[PDB]
């Protein structure tokens, strides 16, 4: 928990690359 769910609280990171990853 305090440690990866704190990093980046929503971590965009996995948002921006999973943008393309939910598609192709």
């Amino acid at each position: 928990k305090k440690l990866k769910l704190a990093l980046a609280k929503l971590a965009p990171l996995w948002k921006a690359l999973a943008l393309k990853l939910k598609k192709a």
